């Protein structure tokens, strides 16, 4: 039946850990950006947000504020028509991403028309492992997240030179792009509650527009960091920032968007969610990468834009040296290291940060691959329209 | 691309609180269920774990035991293959159900051939709530305007709506308990049914060393009109008690999903296809009476009434939600929950949806019948309606 397109897509700026952000109930964060994305797309034609069917939100650690079907409490603390379905999903770090593949998944089925995928992340309010605590006071462990980042770095003679000429041109691209407000259509800017040297609410909710963190940064800087492991190489100006933030992308099925006056303007060419080797953890874009490329019938030579999630320099580096791309293509505004990393919301974004890029340049052509906890990986190729 | 089409389910046995599978970790539980199902597929066909592409897993209470991914965790655990993709899903109540309908449309798109949708909770190890913490009002935000009830509130809210008496819901939770042993007198869940191995417990709640089979769902217990009478409500005023809701649980279900055209390629009879699918919004005020909108929107989806369908599975969380239904609807009654509900079989939470889809498919393969309604309510006001036809 159904032939998904993206008509529109947004995100907050991120914030960082208890920054500009950290003043919103995540509820709100989310639902704030919800509702940006339908009002972003109901200016070309009527579109209003009951139109929406159903709603698929990425969200990691599913505790508190974040728990109980945040996709839906986001929706309804913004005042949004209560009859629309919501669905939050977890596979850790790509469930932002994994949310789109699912909401393109129904419009096919011609299970809906209208559909908003998103993520979000509040890691300022609800910090990683919040959603376990109690743990303890053939059939090994996984890595956690630094370890595996060095392991990775082991097994590709990835040095920590290496990570920090990425870290820095992290910093350069991502400076670059704001310098030249190349981020300015995707942002939809949020109002957020300041908060003070204390934690306490001043009066004031300043309205937040850029990514808090950007930051200067030297070889010569970078150079005298701490690692976070003992014998590691990557440190903190290496690896992404911990972040506030949460993003959208407004989905329809083809024939209803042109029949309502609404612009398609980008098609899911292949998508995949697949395993990885648990020894190294996060190396999973090697596979990602692999799997859809291979479904969409393409080479890396064909994809002019790609984002991949730069969680640490050697899970990028490492994927360079398998896929073999053009460096100048992949992550052309910087990444995570520079712009952060709220863990749910990053898929979206990412996918959200492409489609403009290949917007902003005329191109046609984006592939977008994100590592993930419990060895995961999730890919996409989309292709502008 | 893709034609869906589910070619195998299965269940644990469902088991009480602190019961028969509250020996098991909840990983190991779906793991278990998750590895049988595909296990039934091979009996037919070269079919194993690593032809799946993807599984997706519905799970409430995504704390602690359930939480990192369960879905993943889960197949990891079993010794499943680490190159299959995994995601776990809350839509509240219906999360089992909605899994359904993801990886359906995950075929649909050509994204896969071949997938798992699945759902478990363990209740005896995570209970509801364990994923907020002790203020439980700290979950909304300071400008929460809606008027949203706890699901006990809310099912005495329904039954005032329709004017269903404490008679009627001790009428419905006893016909579900005769229903769900005489289905089981006869052995109806033996097809569905993949039998657990499960450690014994002692009458502190320890293991004593020793594995068993279990085979048969713990929650079926001998009730009279008389008995029911006597119970206490849940709440003051209330008319619900313990004998007209839904029991907490242990459980897990999985459907294993393929295209049409790979399964039949790879030796295997398509059992059924979805007709339609929803996830909508409910009356907040009133939370868990969205089985009738969700109804509604498959019904019409699917161009049918009521009484079209063959069997009907609606969720027992409380008598009068399935009264509400019928009273909104008029379904023959002869024709829901014929097997019995969650009241006498029990409300492994996350796991239920697909067990209502496993459950539903077996009815109407043991009547050569043609189609099933399952509707469920759930927490935030939603409600997951799907209309299954025999293929
Ligand atoms: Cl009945
Ligand atoms: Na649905």
């Amino acid at each position: 039946m159904g032939y998904p397109v993206i008509v529109e897509a947004t995100r907050s700026p991120i914030g960082k850990r208890n920054g500009w952000l950290s003043g919103l109930h995540a509820t709100e964060l989310l639902g704030a950006v919800q509702k940006a994305v339908v009002d972003k797309a109901g200016i070309q034609s009527g579109l209003h947000a009951g139109d929406v069917e159903q709603v698929i939100g990425g969200c990691v650690t599913q505790f508190g504020e974040q728990s109980n079907n945040i996709s839906r409490v986001a929706w309804l603390t913004a005042g949004l028509p209560e009859h629309v379905g919501a669905t939050t999903v977890d596979c850790q770090c790509g469930s932002g991403q994994q949310a789109n593949h699912l909401i393109a998944g129904l419009i096919a089925a011609g299970a809906i028309d209208v559909g908003i995928a998103c993520g979000i992340e509040a890691m300022s309010r609800v910090g990683l492992g919040a959603n376990a605590g109690p743990d303890r006071s053939w059939d090994i462990d996984l890595p956690n997240q630094f370890e595996a980042a060095e392991r990775i770095a082991k097994r590709r003679g990835i040095t920590r030179e290496d990570v920090d000429v990425f870290g820095l041109e992290s910093q350069r691209r991502a400076q670059r792009a704001w310098a030249e407000g190349r981020f300015d259509r995707e942002i939809s800017p949020i109002q957020a509650p300041v908060l003070d040297e204390q934690n306490q609410p001043t009066g004031e909710r300043r309205l937040v527009f850029r990514d808090q963190g950007l930051r200067e940064t030297t070889m010569a800087g970078l150079g005298e960091l701490k690692p976070v492991l003992e014998g590691g190489i990557h440190t903190a100006g290496t690896s992404s920032q911990i972040s506030d933030g949460a993003a959208a992308v407004l989905w329809m099925d083809e024939a209803v968007a042109r029949a309502h006056g609404l612009t398609p303007r980008a098609r899911i060419v292949a998508q995949a969610l697949v395993g990885a080797e648990p020894y190294y953890h996060l190396d999973g874009p090697v596979q990602s990468t692999a799997k859809v490329l291979e479904k969409a019938g393409m080479k890396i030579g064909d994809i002019d834009i790609v984002e991949i999630n730069e969680a640490f320099a050697s899970v990028v580096l490492s994927w360079a040296r398998v896929h073999e791309p053009d460096m100048d293509r992949v992550n052309v505004n910087g990444g995570a290291i520079a712009l952060g990393h709220p863990v749910g919301c990053t898929g979206s974004r990412l996918i959200t940060t492409a489609l403009h890029e290949l917007e902003r340049t005329d191109q046609s052509l984006a592939l977008i691959t994100m590592c993930a906890g419990g060895a995961l990986s999730t890919g996409t190729i989309i292709e502008r329209i």
